[PDB]
DNA sequence: TTTTTTTTTT
């Protein structure tokens, strides 16, 4: 929701087509995310403290999610 | 494409020759770039607003590749 | 050596010269430069068009080089 | 010091307290200037060709290393 | 504080008011004059030897600075 | 006054 780069915030979302955006990448999820897996994303880049665009945190959470869940 | 350095845009492609471009920059790509793999590029630096000359941005895609590929 | 401020153009070569330089420059290079890497600089400068001299040009071919290689320590 | 403007040349050195002139022009260095660090920027420089005054030199010296450690 | 015109002398500031001058001269600083810039300032144009009058010299800190704190 | 190339949780 902010516009330009941000830091990583507690009630950050993805969009509602995330699953949809994440495919347009190559990132083919058959899940959708969860609520823990959200709130462990955010967790992790809150305390980090870097700034990304809105499209380039969705794109780190969809490589995330690929990553944890192929584990 | 635009003369002189322009931002990322959606529609943007490299040459038809970027096979052979990337492997004089010491890039070997054995398969071709894929919808999904230039989309993802162009979603990231698009938001991101840098610009740079076409063939930079070509040397870009091509570093790009190397590392998404080699994981 | 090629004398005074150019632009970047496609059969520049940094010379012999070129590794004991960028050693009195802090830059330990252990292997010569491959004719890719030296393509790819040559290609990047050569779009962006900015005038140095040749020891200027041979200073950021070094620093190009050392990060290139520090994933490593050596060539892609 | 050298006089007057100059250009950069191979033998130049900064001042021994250029650590702490550095600092007053606000860089902090944590470590002296080394003999490689001095030998690229004057090797710069002096293909540049242009001149200044000793002062103006340091100054850049000190914006140098700033960039170059960071 | 000399009339006419002077060259840079070490003891030399600026108005209290400069931030409101640069932005009045198109300079728009974010932050307040350090007292590191002015001594790089001063030390530069006290070596250089150029007169100018003080509203010339405040305009020079001004320049200065948008192009120092631009990098 | 104007030196500084280089996209990343696992």
């Amino acid at each position: 929701v902010p516009m330009g780069k941000f830091a990583m915030y507690p009630d950050w979302q993805p969009d509602a087509d995330f699953i949809r955006l994440a495919a347009l990448w190559g990132v083919a999820l058959r899940e959708p995310v969860t609520t823990e897996e959200l709130a462990s994303f955010i967790a992790y880049w809150q305390a980090e403290g870097k700034v990304f665009h809105h499209v380039q945190w969705q794109q780190k959470l969809a490589r995330s999610l690929q990553i944890g869940r192929a584990s």
